[PDB]
């Protein structure tokens, strides 16, 4: 239920983008491992760093 801004992310409705929890409108303060998941979902959230859904930003060869 919203991310409140100033979490351990990137483009997550933040002063960087958006106006103020935008992403969604359930959840947002997930710790997503690219930029092209947090609202984007491109894999499964909860990735802290380095997957391996090659869908994703993280690489380029599906998941
Ligand atoms: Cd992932
Ligand atoms: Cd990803
Ligand atoms: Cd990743």
């Amino acid at each position: 239920m919203v991310c409140k801004c100033d979490c351990k992310n990137q483009n997550c409705s933040c002063n960087t983008g958006t106006k103020d929890c935008d992403c969604s409108d359930a959840k947002c303060c997930e710790q997503y491992c690219c930029p092209t998941a947090s609202e984007k979902k491109c894999c499964k959230s909860g990735c802290a760093g380095g997957c391996k859904c090659a869908n994703c930003e993280c690489a380029q060869a599906a998941h």
